[PDB]
């Protein structure tokens, strides 16, 4: 869809109307007016189209709703992603990467080529699963009803995310599983609170479940249990399927440029080794963070950021009126050959590698991996060390090269850009089994 947008961009301009019979679409891919309805006046805008394709799912969760809704449940969500939690966290995200490291190893030895997307989107199932809610999915390993429930789900949710858009029965079972899943979870978590001598503050976190759902239970906001399940069953689907996305195209992007993947085996060996990394390696890892952000640029997920107005505004220099769809283009906004030199190649250092970690503000809007404003994302740095873990961990260990005869590459976009066949790998060690763990200080 977003593809041919990209050069009506560039003959029309930052914002024009695409008219497909008697409804239209508002593209903005301009920086200035991006941040005009995602920051500045977001107010008058509303998740308009957006809450119509996930509504399904994620119900009164953070991404479809506006309105006091949002903002009570947006206050008390927050507060969970504290400093020290992300760095507990970040034990998970190496554990993780380990239990897919130790796949890629196994199949190394025999040879075997890997299909990078489908493990992915199992490690970064795994990972979630465990942060939200406590919940030990091990869909690296196994596979079970309440993963292809999940996956079931998302198929449907894909589905609604194409249906709006012009081209030029077990859904049901799977969604009562997963929440019948949530409510024992939110039982089991219950108890523990019950039992617990913990006091809470801002910084709160029992050491033996660290997840999101029990700081929400220990801090007592005490809403309904659709309520909580919806918040959970949100941000389960909001950090999955991207972050799956990140690493896949991470990892294309660096069979197309074996010059970066010289600087970042550097990087890994030299600031890593063979350790999971921690909270302290996350500022020591440049050259890796700068490899995640070059890959959210080239692909965003999602490349479309979705609004409706619900009130008068100007954008650009154009007056609309309330009830507007807009779609503003991301992908358009991340490769517009105005703000970006050579904005198709991968250049990891196109921001200086020594300084800013690049974000909305200080590239005014032409970058927008985790949105602006109000609405934006609230596991942005979850995601962010998250993939910058999972990349030094199995750069560490693997070379990985574009397999023979492997399927095209090519993008199928919903929600998020997969890929239309998979990603084929031939995966070969960098380091060998008898050699001593190595730790670098
Ligand atoms: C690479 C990974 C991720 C990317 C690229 C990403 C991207 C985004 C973007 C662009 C938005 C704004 C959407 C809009 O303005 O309509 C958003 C919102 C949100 N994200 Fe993330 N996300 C990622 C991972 C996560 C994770 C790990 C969580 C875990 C909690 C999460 C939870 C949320 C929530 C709850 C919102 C809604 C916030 C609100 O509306 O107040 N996302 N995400
Ligand atoms: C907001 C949001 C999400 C959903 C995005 C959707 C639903 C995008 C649809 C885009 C379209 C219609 C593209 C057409 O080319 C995620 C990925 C679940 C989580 C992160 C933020």
């Amino acid at each position: 869809f977003f593809i041919p947008l990209y050069e009506l961009f560039l003959t029309y301009g930052g914002i024009f109307r695409l008219t497909f019979g008697p409804k239209s679409f508002l593209i903005v891919s301009d920086p200035s007016i991006a941040k005009h309805i995602l920051k500045d006046n977001a107010k008058a805008y509303s998740k308009g189209i957006l809450a119509e394709i996930l509504d399904f799912v994620m119900g009164k969760g953070l991404i479809p709703a506006d309105g006091e809704i949002w903002r009570r449940r947006r206050r008390a969500i927050v507060p969970a992603l504290h400093q020290k939690y992300v760095a507990a966290m970040i034990s998970l995200f190496g554990e993780a990467s380990d239990r897919l490291c130790q796949k890629l190893d196994a199949a190394a030895l025999k040879g075997e080529e890997v299909e990078m997307e489908s493990l992915f989107s199992r490690l970064t199932l795994d990972i979630i699963g465990k942060a939200v809610f406590n919940y030990d999915f091990d869909s690296l390993t196994n596979d079970t009803g309440v993963i292809e429930a999940v996956y079931t789900v998302l198929r449907e949710a894909e589905d609604r995310s194409v249906d709006p858009i012009p081209v030029w029965r077990k859904v049901a079972t799977s969604l009562k599983l997963i929440n019948d899943t949530l409510d024992d979870l939110i039982a089991t978590c219950k108890r523990m609170v019950e039992e617990e001598e913990l006091q809470f503050h801002e910084e709160y976190m029992n050491e033996r479940d660290p997840s999101i759902l029990h700081f929400l239970l220990a801090s007592g906001d005490d809403v309904s249990s659709k309520q909580l399940r919806d918040d959970l069953m949100t941000m389960l689907i909001a950090g999955h399927e991207t972050s799956a996305a990140v690493l896949t195209w991470t990892f294309y992007l660096l069979t197309t440029e074996p010059s970066v993947v010289a600087k970042l085996q550097e990087e890994v060996d030299s600031v890593i080794g063979d350790r999971f990394p921690t909270i302290q390696d996350m500022k020591k890892l440049k050259y890796t963070t700068r490899v995640m952000n070059e890959s959210l640029r080239l692909y965003p997920q999602p490349p479309v950021l979705i609004r409706r107005s619900i009130d008068n505004d100007i954008l650009g220099e154009y007056p609309i009126k309330r009830g507007e769809d807009i779609f503003i283009s991301v992908w358009n906004l991340h490769r517009s050959p105005l703000h970006w030199d050579d904005a198709e190649k991968f250049n990891p250092e196109r921001w200086p590698l020594d300084g800013p970690n690049p974000n909305e503000t200080n590239q005014n809007f032409s970058y927008l991996p985790f949105g602006g404003g109000p609405r934006k994302c609230i596991g942005d740095m979850f995601a962010s060390f998250e993939n910058v873990v999972a990349i030094a961990m199995l750069i560490r260990r693997f070379n990985f090269q574009i397999a023979p005869g492997a399927p095209p590459v090519k993008m199928t976009t919903g929600a998020t850009i997969h890929t239309t066949e998979g990603l084929k790998l031939t995966v070969t060690k960098r380091t060998k089994p008898l050699d001593i763990p190595s730790v670098p200080i």
